[PDB]
C-alpha cells in the first residue's frame, strides 16, 4: 500500500538507487523506524510494507537526495526530502509518493487511491 | 500589470539574461508580438507593458530556455517554455508569471494580486 | 515511443479524461496535427504513435488543462500546458511527458529512455 | 541572510499568514528552535535572523501547510512541509527558501545569491 517513485530533472530519467527511509510517529512522539529501501532502475521502490503492518498513523518518508546527488559527484542544496502525512485514518488506502529532483529544488506529490 | 520571473533549479539562482517574448492572440487566432525583454540579475523582467495596453485577452509568454541552458554548457530537453493564459479584468490586477527551470523539467505558477 | 501522464495536485489522483494534442513542426514552420487522445483512469495516455511514424522532428504536446478543470467546475488560470521538444535526433528514443496540475500552476518533466 | 516565501498554487496568490519555524541541528542531533514567524501579505517572511546568528550548520524550515489549508476550508495531505539544508559560508551569502503549495503536493527551491 505504499510506493515511492523518484525522477531526476537534470538527466530526464528515473532516479536510481535512491535510499528511502520511512518512519512512523510513536506513542511518545518520537519517529520510529518503519521501513526502508532503495529505488530500482525504474525509479520505483516497491515492497516497503504490507496492508497488515501499515496501520493508521503519522508517517515520514525521507528521500535521501543528498546521498543521491553526491553519489553522482554533485554538491546539492538539501539534506533530504521529507514527506510527512497521516495515513489510513478513514481506512486502508494506497499511497504513491512521487518526487522530482534537481540539485537545488524538489517537488513531491501524493496519489492516494481506495482499493 | 505583468512581470515575469525565472529561476534556475540546477544552480539555485535567478535565471539571468533569459529572453522572454509575450504575444497576444489576434482575432484570426495568430499570435501577435506584444512585448519582450531579458531577465535581470534578479531573474525578473519588469516594465513589459502598461495597464492601458494590457487589455483582456489570451496571452502567451515564451521563455527561451534552450539558449539559457546552452550558454551554461548544458544540453536541455525543451525548445522553450510556454505559458498561455487569459487576462481577466474581474480578477486581481497584477500578474506575476514565475517559472522554475531544470534541463528536463519546468514548472510555472501565476501569482495574481491587487 | 511517446506516453503522456497527468496527475492532479488538488485531488491527489490521476487526472482522468484530459485531452492531449500532439503536433509536429512541418517544413513550412507550421504546426501539423500529429496525434491526439485522452488520459485514462490511470492518468496515462498510451498508443499515440508508432516507432515508424514518430520520426525526427520538433514536437508540441498540448495538454488541455483548462478543459480539464472546467469539466470539474473550476475556473483555472492557463489555457493549456505546452511541451515543445526535439525528438529522435540521435535515433529513436522513448519519451514520457509527465505533468502535475493545479488551477494556477503546473509542472512538467520528461523521461527519455533508449530502448 | 534567510528569507522564506510561500505561494498558493490553487488560488494563484501568496500564502498569507502561514506559520514558519526554523530549527538548527544541535551537537546531539536534536532540532533546536532558531527563529519563527508568519508570512506577510506578500507571502514572505523577512527578518528571521541576522548574519551574526546564522552560522554554518544544518537547518530545518518547517512550514505549517496543514493549518493554512484548513483555514481555507480545504483538506490537505501533508502535516507540514519541511526543508532541510546546510548553510555553507563558501557559497553565496543570501538564502531564499521558496515553497509552492497545493493540497497534495509541494515544491521547494533555494535561491542563493550574493
Ligand atoms: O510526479 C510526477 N511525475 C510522475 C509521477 C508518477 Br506516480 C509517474 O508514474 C510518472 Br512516469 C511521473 C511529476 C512531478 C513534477 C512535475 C511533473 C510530474
Ligand atoms: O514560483 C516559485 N518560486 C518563486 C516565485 C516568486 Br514570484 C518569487 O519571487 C520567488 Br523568490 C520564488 C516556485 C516554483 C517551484 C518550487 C518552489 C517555488
Amino acid at each position: 500500500p505504499l510506493m515511492v517513485k523518484v525522477l531526476d530533472a537534470v538527466r530526464g530519467s528515473p532516479a536510481i538507487n535512491v535510499a528511502v527511509h520511512v518512519f512512523r510517529k510513536a506513542a511518545d512522539d518520537t519517529w520510529e523506524p518503519f521501513a526502508s529501501g532503495k529505488t530500482s532502475e525504474s525509479g520505483e521502490l516497491h515492497g516497503l510494507t504490507t496492508e497488515e503492518e501499515f496501520v493508521e498513523g503519522i508517517y515520514k518518508v525521507e528521500i535521501d537526495t543528498k546521498s543521491y546527488w553526491k553519489a553522482l559527484g554533485i554538491s546539492p542544496f538539501h539534506e533530504h526530502a521529507e514527506v510527512v502525512f497521516t495515513a489510513n485514518d478513514s481506512g486502508p488506502r494506497r499511497y504513491t509518493i512521487a518526487a522530482l529532483l534537481s540539485p537545488y529544488s524538489y517537488s513531491t506529490t501524493a496519489v492516494v487511491t481506495n482499493p
